[PDB]
């Protein structure tokens, strides 16, 4: 299978080729160019050097079959999600491999409502995969179009932005890390026009550096700048800007799990938080289940994963949800995780209110976590088992209540996460090697 | 075999596709481009849509090959040809179908020499086609390099084209036909800058128009602009900008064969002209070569084709030669055929003789053409046929000097090419249809 769990993504020039991202765009565009003449489609991508060969192999694709493509450029993968419905687009296609180093590069599609593919078509595509020389459409002569390039799409999205937060940033200092990513030129210039004075790192990309010691994934550099410039707080975004971690006026680092509730607690209070409940999934630390309790807030918790995040939302018409990794997505102004929009709307928070950061963070305080990988036969029996309920059960005991632990298969490997917080490292971590030793015992085919 | 005359050409997305496009990025670039670590190579297109389609194709295709990509945008052939030499560059790509229509594109190659492939070349980068899984560099990270806009390159073109001439063009009106194509923003320029006054048509592409109505292969609507302007004469070029024909102050149409005399003839007094001589094809009309005669030139006449003009133009090292459509080739300041310094060399000539076209024209009569095609059961007998060969030997007798007879057969399609010049159209017919129906009752169809 191409399609993975969030696009198609492989090493850019071998597994993910140029001959492939032409396929994408051609058969890709055919799936959404059944349904619309003369379609509209709209691409962007990070700042991978692989960008660039992989978009303009894309795009000859999407022309091959008469649609007009308009280069975006470099641009956050949100921004690909908000022009494409905002455009009234059929399709949207995003060039990145978010986190990943240079090497890696992926291709992700967008529907017309701003939403990923439906799974039907992500398989009609696939199916043309398979075949070695299907028929399809070959626009020649005046059926092809002249493609254009879409400079403003950068600041109309960057402009909508802007339009979300309801006050200025003066009085705020900021540091922000732009990974060397997309967000490398939208996250100076949307903070610096709201007022704020900043201070940047990781804005300065060549090709080859997105997510180089910089990035969500990697917020010491940025903790670090933080506190030498006295700043109020510190944002910093990963290579395509659909996640965001902070950092504090002392340099503690902020997760999504503290951004998702200082967020929804101010939504709560103003009651434009839908039905009083945020969406998240389970890795999301037990204190941040206990804050929302103590605020009143509804909490409703699914599989690891954007896709199941978002599922739950569109269900039941939630406005709020995301993940402890700091995807997070605000339904009232995009359909995908939005790193920006999540980074200015916590800074808004800032300014309303007086606090700090350290404050408003320090409302919920997160239990020790520990994590153990056990290999066994068969995933589903884990939670079957005798032998495995009854020490959860006496586990669970222990802890009069102060804690609790998650069993769960995780579908990419063969094996089971064992997931435990506790109140001490020490009892989390004993409380883990408890459960694992008796999994393994009894369930380690791997013993 | 995909190469043909000039290159790959096709409909574009339909007998060449962007998969196409791509391999010839990847491995004509492999293969032609690969004596440095990171080769550098330029790319140029014509105004065709498609030609954005297959440049995204190619340029893939070089980038996955580890070329360092220079994008030209809209120039003209031989911009990409002069630019390749001058740059360093170890290869040079030109995606166009010139004169044919918007439909029709084509990729053509330029080595670091500036001259198009050899049939080396050419026949290693088929067999690499043929290859069902050939493997080939795939850098990846840093390997990878990131391609560059070079938009400067039309501008240093220019200027190179305005060094060539050594006076203005002062006091001249010159009406301009750039066939919607590449020759269309930079033709006014060129002339204008010159101190020309000019008056242009065909200069507004939009992707769909070019070589509608207007350039090389149809004159007819510069003639007229530049009867109706007033204008001292007038120049059409074609799609890519590889020919240049030439009107003159009455309207009538100066070919390629002419305009070969005019710029030969005032080489040679200056003594500009190597070894005395002009290369040309055997398409070439007689008075073209019976007016070299009366000059004190030399001439070489070879095999129909831009490649074979220019091959012997290098064996001897001779300055000058052309083919009778426009494709003239002046090895002092261009390895191919330039109709933008034609152009500039062409009225160069006039303003220092201070004549006209007309009288300039008119050094050298045409005869006329009649030309016919024969199908036939085949054409390597028909050479040796007695009845073929004794209404021909009767021709030669009938014209002692008259004109000549050409009989031709193509290789690529079971017919003879019966082409007869003589002085007089009455003369041609009774050569040209009285040889052809001897032809028609031998073979072709009982």
């Amino acid at each position: 299978k191409y399609f993975g769990t969030d696009g198609v993504r492989g090493v850019a020039n071998q597994e993910l080729t140029p001959e492939l991202a032409f396929k994408l765009g051609r058969y890709g565009g055919y799936v959404l160019a059944h349904n619309k003449g003369e379609p509209r489609v709209l691409v962007g991508r990070d700042t991978r050097v692989s960008g660039e060969m992989l978009e303009s192999a894309l795009i000859a694709g999407l022309i091959s079959i008469g649609a007009e493509v308009m280069r975006l450029g470099i641009i956050s993968t949100p921004g690909v999600a908000y022009l494409t419905r905002d455009m009234g687009a059929e399709l949207g296609v995003m060039i990145s491999a978010s986190h990943n180093p240079v090497a890696d590069n992926g291709i992700k599609f967008f529907g017309s409502d701003g939403f990923k593919l439906s799974d039907e078509q992500e398989n009609e595509i696939e199916a043309l995969l398979d075949q070695e020389n299907p028929e399809l459409p070959r626009p020649v002569g005046n059926d092809i179009v002249h493609y254009s390039d879409y400079f403003e799409g950068a600041q109309k999205y960057l402009s909508y932005l802007k339009s979300t937060v309801d006050v200025n940033f003066e009085g705020l200092k900021i540091a922000l890390d732009g990974a060397n990513g997309s967000t490398s030129s939208l996250a100076p210039f949307l903070f610096g026009d709201l007022e704020a004075d900043t201070e940047t790192i990781g804005c300065s990309p060549d090709g080859y550096n997105i997510n180089e010691k910089c990035g969500s994934t990697h917020p010491e550099k940025l903790a670090e700048k933080v506190v030498e410039t006295e700043s109020d707080f510190g944002l910093a975004f990963d290579g395509d800007g659909d996640r965001i971690i902070a950092v504090d006026e002392n340099g503690q680092i902020v997760d999504g799990d503290q951004i998702m509730f200082i967020i929804g607690q101010e939504m709560h209070k103003n009651q434009e938080l839908n039905n009083d409940m945020i969406v998240s999934t389970v890795m999301s630390n037990l204190g941040f289940y206990k804050a929302l309790e103590q605020e009143g807030i509804k909490s409703n918790k699914t599989k690891v994963g954007d896709r199941y995040v978002v599922e739950e939302m569109r269900r039941g018409n939630y406005n709020l949800g995301g993940e402890q990794s700091g995807h997070i997505v605000m339904m009232d102004y995009n359909t995908t995780g939005d790193g920006l929009l999540t980074g200015i709307q916590l800074a808004s928070v800032i300014k309303m209110t007086g606090k700090s950061l350290s404050e408003l963070a320090g409302q919920m305080k997160k239990y020790p976590q520990s994590l153990i990988n056990v290999r066994v036969t068969d995933k589903y029996r884990v939670e079957e088992n005798v032998d495995v309920k009854e020490v959860m059960t006496k586990v669970e005991v222990e802890m009069n209540g102060e804690g609790r632990i998650l069993v769960r298969p995780s579908g990419t490997e063969p094996l089971v996460r064992v997931m435990v917080e506790a109140a001490t490292d020490e009892d989390a971590e004993r409380f883990a090697q408890q459960i694992a030793d008796v999994v393994q015992d009894k369930m380690g085919l791997d013993k």
